[PDB]
């Protein structure tokens, strides 16, 4: 039951840090 973690694990999923972006939350 997460928000920002949903959309910040999403960017965990591509590759956190090294996904290029850094993380919405």
């Amino acid at each position: 039951e997460e928000e920002c973690v949903r959309l910040y694990i999403q960017w965990l999923k591509d590759g956190g840090p090294s996904s290029g972006r850094p993380p919405p939350c």
